[PDB]
């Protein structure tokens, strides 16, 4: 049982951190998104408002 | 009779110190299992956190 309540213990520990992770890259990757936000601003700006 | 009663005492004697014997082993292996109680600690932390 302390075995398994222990490797629970650490288990809960691990999982955190793999939400840390999750967290981090996640919200790196929103950022990112709103640059493509602004990317296409700048693609339909890009259409060289025509000529 | 008093050969069978000495030789009862001296039993005695030497169950006692068969069971000094084992609670010399006992708390050993008790402590031993502490320790492997916190290796597996460190076995599921030793998952790496996964990676």
């Amino acid at each position: 049982m302390r075995g398994q309540i222990r490797g629970l213990e650490m288990a809960s520990k691990n999982s955190q951190d793999g939400i840390s992770l999750i967290q981090t890259a996640e919200g790196a990757l929103t950022e990112t998104h709103a640059i493509l936000q602004r990317v296409r601003e700048l693609v339909v700006q890009a259409g060289n408002t025509g000529t």
